[PDB]
C-alpha cells in the first residue's frame, strides 16, 4: 500500500501536535493499551507488576518507555513510507528478543488512535483518522513481512 501525499500530510499534521508533549502522549497510549489488553503488560518485565492505573501513571519507567516508543514511531512516519532501514532493527528485537505478535501491534495501533481522537478532536476528524489508520496498517504490514524473513510468526 501507498499513502498519497495528502494522507501523509494529515498524519504528520496531527503528529506535530503529539510532539508538543511526547512523554504525556506516551503514557496515555501505554496505559490505554495495558488497560484494554492486560495480557500485553506481561511482556514488559520491568513493569508488569504494576497493579493499577495510578501505579502506571506514577511509574517513571513506563513513561520513559512511552517516549522511546513514540520517538521511534515518529521517525518511521516522517519517512512517509521509505522506512526500510528504520524497520529492520525494530523488527529484529520485537520478533527475536521480546516476541511480540502482530496482534499486539494491532492493539497498540488501536490505543494510538483512541488517544489521538480524545486529545486532538479538531485535527483528528474522519479523514485524518483514516489516514493514520492507513499509515499504521502500512507499518504493520511491513513489519509482519520482516518477521517472516526473520523466522517469526505472522
Ligand atoms: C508502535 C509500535 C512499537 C514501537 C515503535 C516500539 C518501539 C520499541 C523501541 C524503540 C524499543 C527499544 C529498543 C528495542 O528493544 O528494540 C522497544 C522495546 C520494547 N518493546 Fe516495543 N515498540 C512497539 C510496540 C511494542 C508492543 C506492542 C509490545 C508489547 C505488548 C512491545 C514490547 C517491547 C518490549 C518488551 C521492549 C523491551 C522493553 C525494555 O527494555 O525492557 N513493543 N519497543
Amino acid at each position: 500500500m501507498v499513502l498519497s501525499e495528502g494522507e501523509w500530510q494529515l498524519v504528520l499534521h496531527v503528529w506535530a501536535k503529539v510532539e508538543a508533549d511526547v512523554a504525556g502522549h506516551g503514557q496515555d497510549i501505554l496505559i490505554r493499551l495495558f488497560k484494554s489488553h492486560p495480557e500485553t503488560l506481561e511482556k514488559f518485565d520491568r513493569f508488569k507488576h504494576l497493579k493499577t492505573e495510578a501505579e502506571m501513571k506514577a511509574s517513571e519507567d513506563l513513561k520513559k518507555q512511552g517516549v522511546t516508543v513514540l520517538t521511534a514511531l515518529g521517525a518511521i512516519l516522517k519517512k512517509k513510507g521509505h522506512h526500510e532501514a528504520e524497520l529492520k532493527p525494530l523488527a529484529q528485537s520485537h520478533a527475536t528478543k521480546h516476541k511480540i505478535p502482530i496482534k499486539y501491534l494491532e492493539f497498540i495501533s488501536e490505543a494510538i488512535i483512541h488517544v489521538l481522537h480524545s486529545r486532538h478532536p479538531g485535527n483528528f476528524g474522519a479523514d485524518a483518522q483514516g489516514a493514520m489508520n492507513k499509515a499504521l496498517e502500512l507499518f504493520r504490514k511491513d513489519i509482519a513481512a520482516k518477521y517472516k524473513e526473520l523466522g517469526y510468526q505472522g
